[PDB]
C-alpha cells in the first residue's frame, strides 16, 4: 500500500556533499536549513544523510572507539 521510500538524485548528491567537506559534518539547524532548500531536501533528510556518511568519514580520517574492556 504505502511504503514512503523515494530515492536520491545525483543533483542532491552533488549538494549534500559541498555542504560536508567544503563546510563542515555536524551544522546547525540554520546552516542545514540552508542546504535543505538549497538541494530541495528537508531537515529532518538532510540530517540522516549527514549521519550516514559520516559512518564512512569516520573511517577515513581515523577516531578512536567508546567501548570499556577489562584487558582494552
Amino acid at each position: 500500500g504505502s511504503e514512503g521510500a523515494a530515492t536520491m538524485t545525483e543533483d542532491q548528491v552533488e549538494i549534500l556533499e559541498y555542504n560536508f567537506n567544503k563546510v563542515n559534518k555536524h551544522p546547525d539547524p540554520t546552516t542545514l536549513c540552508l542546504i535543505a532548500a538549497e538541494a530541495g531536501l528537508t531537515e529532518e533528510q538532510t540530517q540522516k544523510w549527514f549521519k550516514q556518511r559520516l559512518a564512512e568519514w569516520r573511517r577515513s580520517e581515523g577516531l578512536p572507539s567508546e567501548c570499556r574492556s577489562v584487558t582494552d
